[PDB]
């Protein structure tokens, strides 16, 4: 039995210890808030901060068979990297690959660079689509309808269709790249249903590229937007996603955290056909089912799980107003379907 330590207990810990388990791994948990969103989730909790008490998680790793940071504190990160030789275990990150990948800008320049089509800077005409250099889960990403506009701040041309993800792992030589999601965007641009998508030939190697030209030594996933005038790359995140894992592990069979430890060990080699809906409901006032992002979700209190059966799946993330995180899959969409409403039916 392997044991994973992960540096981070919100919505990136909670999939990662989620996937854990699912590969009958031990979950530690390291992060400087005692009441931390997963702390009853993992099998045991540390609370510190590992900046402040570095010898702590160096300790840690002497017993752990794997470091995960699972967090986005640059701060924090830039600290594990200062001190990462001093492990006692491998450190599942690139911290090259997140240098660019956290900065979209560098990001975009990197997409030129190798010749991957992303939306156009400072367009002329409205809409613009409008974001933060450095944030994620969509936070300051909002659409303006007119040129009557903030600092270092991306404008680009808004680039209707479908949100299609992708993950790829990395072992340095070989990268693969694994299963195409639907992001489900919101009001706000948050995502609070994640889907399957069948294979794109195109953004998969092109994906491949932005992961091999690095060379990738971890996990990224690849953003893009299928718009009217072809894919068109907005973002890389080179950091263990949120999400869309959970619906790779039902639709292909692939456990994100099982192939990550691969990576750092035996290495990766390129390369189920499920249904699955993942989503996110808040059960507000009399009842009422709201649909909502992971912004929400992350303002909770307490994350765990609150009932399974056969394709169903149900964690309750408490707070003022508590949110359901309910996973579905089946052989189909039909079947898929069918538990989607055996699970509301329990609510
Ligand atoms: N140096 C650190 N040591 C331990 N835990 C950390 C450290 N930095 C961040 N974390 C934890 O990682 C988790 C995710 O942090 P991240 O900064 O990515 O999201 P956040 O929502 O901005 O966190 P916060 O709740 O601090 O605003 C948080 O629970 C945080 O307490
Ligand atoms: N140029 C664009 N045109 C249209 N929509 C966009 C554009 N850029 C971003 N979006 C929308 O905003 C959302 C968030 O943008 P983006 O993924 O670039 O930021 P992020 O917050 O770093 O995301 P992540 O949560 O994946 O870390 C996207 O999922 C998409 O719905
Ligand atoms: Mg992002
Ligand atoms: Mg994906
Ligand atoms: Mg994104
Ligand atoms: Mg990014």
């Amino acid at each position: 039995m392997k044991t994973i330590c992960l540096v981070g207990g919100k919505l990136q810990g909670f999939e990662a210890a989620y996937l854990s388990k699912k590969a009958g791994m031990k979950v530690v948990l390291v992060d400087k808030n005692p009441q931390a969103l997963i702390r009853n989730y993992a099998d045991e909790f540390y609370c510190f901060d590992v900046i402040k008490e570095p010898e702590k998680l160096l300790e840690l790793s002497k017993r752990v068979d794997a470091v995960l940071p699972v967090n986005e504190n640059l701060a924090c990160i830039e600290f594990l990297n200062s001190i990462k030789e001093k492990f006692s275990c491998p450190v599942l990150f690139d911290f090259e690959a997140y240098r660019i990948s956290r900065d979209k800008k560098k990001s975009k320049d990197y997409f030129k660079s190798i010749g991957v089509p992303t939306p156009q800077d400072r367009p002329s005409k409205p809409p613009y689509f409008v974001k933060p250099p450095c944030e994620s889960s969509s936070v300051g990403a909002r659409i303006i309808y007119d040129d009557k506009d903030e600092p270092d701040t991306l404008v680009e041309e808004y680039v209707e269709g479908e949100v299609v993800s992708l993950e790829v792992v990395g072992d340095g030589s070989h990268f693969a790249v694994v299963k195409e999601t639907l992001v489900h965007i919101d009001e706000t641009y948050d995502c609070h249903m994640v889907t399957p998508l069948p294979a794109n030939p195109l953004f998969r190697q092109i994906s491949h590229d932005l992961a091999a030209n690095l060379p990738l030594k971890g996990i990224m996933d690849v953003e893009a937007i299928f718009g009217p005038k072809g894919l068109r790359v907005i973002e890389i995140d080179a950091r263990f996603p949120s999400q869309t894992p959970t619906v790779v592990y039902y639709s292909s069979g692939i456990n994100l955290i099982e192939l990550l430890f691969r990576a750092f060990t035996d290495g990766v080699e390129e390369i189920e056909n499920k249904y699955c809906i993942y989503e996110h409901l808040m059960f507000g006032e009399n009842g009422v089912l709201i649909p909502v992002g992971e912004q929400v979700l992350s303002m909770g209190s307490d994350y765990g799980k609150f009932y399974e059966e056969p394709g169903i799946e149900i964690f309750l993330c408490k707070g003022e107003y508590p949110v359901f995180t309910m996973v579905f899959w089946g052989k189909d969409r039909e079947e898929t379907g069918a538990k989607r409403c055996k699970g509301l039916s329990v609510l």
